[PDB]
């Protein structure tokens, strides 16, 4: 069984139902404990939390999902009316990030699109997306820089919407932080999130799209 597959259990076999604090407390646990990813909730679910918090989206997209953690952590900050939008390539992480939410009792807040973003994003229209207030980008990061092009090319992105990528410590290719910090179209802030140690465990960058030019 796969590790995505086996965080579900978990999750169903000790969280509440329709508690969303308790499942993603479940999921850190477990991943905590088989070391496969430390204190999410600490490292970059706080910064999930205040980003959405301080901007307070109506319309969010995520771009990658695994096994549902992040497309919890944040439907369950939306009012009513506010939505998730959740793009995965993957049909079996798709599934398990859709059991994931309704174990949580967060269906009704939650799209999942099951596709390529090349193929997906300029789709986006069909869903009755006009511009986008926050964009989240998560764990496939060289789609970060690509994926960031599209949104801008399809006249999804508007003066104010946030982009928030995750686990951007150290640059790859392609190169999403200069690209961002290198334009004028966007307002960079980067985090890094050392919990209580002396190492980076988690970098995000927030870019604050400036209006198309
Ligand atoms: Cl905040
Ligand atoms: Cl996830
Ligand atoms: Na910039």
């Amino acid at each position: 069984d796969t590790k995505e597959q086996r965080i579900l259990r978990y999750v169903q076999q000790h969280a509440k139902p329709g508690d969303p604090q308790s499942v993603l407390e479940a999921i850190d646990t477990y991943c905590t404990q088989k070391e496969w990813a430390m204190n999410v909730g600490d490292a970059k679910g706080q910064i999930m939390d205040e980003v959405i918090q301080e901007h307070n989206p109506s319309l969010v997209l995520e771009l990658g999902a695994y096994c549902g953690y992040s497309a919890v952590r944040m439907a369950r900050l939306l009012s009513p009316g506010a939505r998730l939008l959740t793009m995965e390539k993957n049909p079996d992480y798709a599934a398990i990030t859709q059991q994931m939410l309704n174990f949580a009792g967060l269906q009704d807040k939650v799209t999942i699109l099951i596709g390529a973003s090349q193929d997906l994003i300029p789709q986006l229209k069909k869903y009755d997306v006009d511009t986008l207030d926050m964009v989240f980008l998560d764990h496939w990061k060289d789609r970060y820089l690509p994926d960031t092009i599209l949104l801008e090319e399809c006249g999804l992105l508007r003066k104010g919407t946030v982009l928030l990528a995750d686990n951007v410590i150290v640059p790859g290719t392609p190169d999403f932080l200069a690209y961002v910090r290198g334009s004028s179209s966007f307002e960079c802030t980067h985090y890094s999130s050392y919990l209580e140690y002396m190492k980076v465990v988690d970098g995000l960058e927030k870019a604050v799209y400036k209006g198309p030019s």
